[PDB]
DNA sequence: ATTATGACGCT
DNA sequence: AGCGTCATA
């Protein structure tokens, strides 16, 4: 009774960019804004890939992963951003700078861990404890939570979707009890307030729309955040998880969305994340291992610990190209001047990354890809990284990899290479 | 012929 | 270390 810990210790949200990259580019090009529009890679293959798409495009079925001819079948007015290119290949510059400005603006209301390009968790708990002093027992006023929804509410005892969640609101504030300042109800509610100045923040400073979730561990955060996305955010209490994990799909929640989440769903015959309760820990751990079982055992409780972690900047640097078809890489010089291609936006990158963080990357991972093998990687070999030199990178690169080629004679490769990827690792303070 | 990433876990 | 899994625009 008394001592069931019920994971409401912390106040956790997860703010996400909406359609990321569609609004970096209709931010630079206004005809694009207001419409049906995707960003796209390359475009001699089939239109190009579409790598994010706006939710008026969304309303046509135009999704991510469809190739440019395919969604112009679908919406045929559909306007196209393009990936810049250069040195022959996708370079993802301005979107990771765009990034940046989004990750600095939220580091102002606490330290936050960047889970993606477009998406950092925050640790709120601190802020709220002061957000709740600050208020010396003051209600909280609907009009300060304008773009939140309560899940699960309203229930019990209008046609609008503005109206319900209004409602919804309303119930939620009602039934408050303000008076307790460790209510852990109460301290989400002071999150949510947060969580939308600083979602009134970015859009102000950046021009830049964003969703989020706001509970009491990151992976309901995360869930919360997609549940009313574009442009509102959702508090999920513990309260309202055994009924949204009632029906909750187990591939939905992350971490389990690929093999584990299949094996789950196979061996104990269950659909939904609820039904995970009837186990005991030991059960699961004798199923998926002591750390996966003890997670789910907590997780379909609705209680997590993984900590936010005090990260805003990525810890690697990659630089990668697939040569798909026959495209695929099969003389020396063409692997060579491709390594070369890749090692020259790696040392862009780098000394930008140098300048800006105060901080040297000293080990450079290679990776490649051979054709046949269905793997994204075939092989990946270390070597040390001692020179922001971009002809020194890739020549080192090539002696990693020169014994890869199985043909007799040095001046062909074979077999030919589908992918090239070039990483730096294991940065030092400098 | 989705591609270009990036983090974390296992052994 | 190198491989695998899962994730996101
Ligand atoms: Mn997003
Ligand atoms: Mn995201
Ligand atoms: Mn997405």
């Amino acid at each position: 009774g008394p001592h069931m810990a019920t994971g409401q210790d912390r106040v956790v949200a997860l703010v996400d960019m909406d359609c990321f990259f569609v609004q970096v580019e209709q931010r630079q090009n206004p005809h694009l804004r207001n419409k049906p529009c995707a960003v796209v890679q390359y475009k001699s293959w089939k239109g190009g890939g579409i790598i994010a798409v706006s939710y008026e495009a969304r309303a046509f079925g135009v999704t991510r992963s469809m190739w440019a001819d395919d969604a112009k079948k679908l919406c045929p007015d559909l306007l196209l951003a393009q990936v810049r290119e250069s040195r022959g290949k996708a370079n993802l510059t301005k979107y990771r700078e765009a990034s940046v400005e989004v990750m600095e603006i939220m580091s102002r209301f606490a330290v936050i861990e960047r889970a993606s390009i477009d998406e950092a968790y925050v640790d709120l708990t601190s802020a709220v404890q002061e957000r709740l002093q600050k208020l010396q027992g003051q209600p909280i006023s609907a009009d300060l939570l304008p773009s939140t929804y309560i899940e699960g509410l309203p229930q019990g005892p209008t046609v609008q979707k503005e109206g319900m969640r209004k409602q919804g609101l309303f119930q939620w504030l009602d039934s408050l009890q303000i008076d307790n300042l460790t209510s852990p109800d109460l301290q989400l509610t002071v999150g949510a307030v947060i969580v939308e100045e600083m979602r009134a923040a970015i859009e102000r400073e950046t021009g830049f729309q964003c969703s989020a979730g706001i509970s009491h561990n990151k992976v309901l955060a995360k869930l919360a955040c997609g549940l009313n996305k574009p442009n509102r955010q959702t508090l999920v209490s513990h309260g309202s998880v055994p009924q949204l994990f009632s029906q909750m799909p187990i591939r939905k929640i992350r971490s389990l969305g690929g093999k584990l989440g299949a094996s789950v769903i196979e061996i104990l015959g269950i659909e939904y994340m609820g039904e995970l309760t009837q186990f005991t820990e030991s059960q699961l751990q004798s199923h998926f291992g002591e750390k996966n079982g003890s997670w789910l055992y907590a997780m379909c409780r609705g209680i997590e610990h993984d900590p936010v972690k005090p990260r805003q900047l990525p810890k690697t640097i990659g630089c990668s190209k697939n040569f798909p078809g026959k495209t695929a890489l099969a003389t020396r010089e063409q692997v060579q001047w491709w390594l070369l291609q890749l090692a020259q936006e790696l040392e862009e990158r780098l000394t930008k990354d140098r300048n800006d963080n105060d901080r040297v990357a000293t080990q450079l991972v290679v990776s490649i890809r051979v054709q046949g093998d269905k793997r994204l990687s075939s092989l990946r070999r270390c070597c040390a990284l001692t020179r922001y030199d971009a002809h020194k990178m890739s020549h080192d690169a090539f002696t990693v990899i020169k014994n890869c080629n199985t043909s007799g004679i040095q001046t062909e490769w074979s077999p030919p290479l589908t992918m090239l990827f070039l990483c730096a690792t294991k940065f030092s303070a400098s």
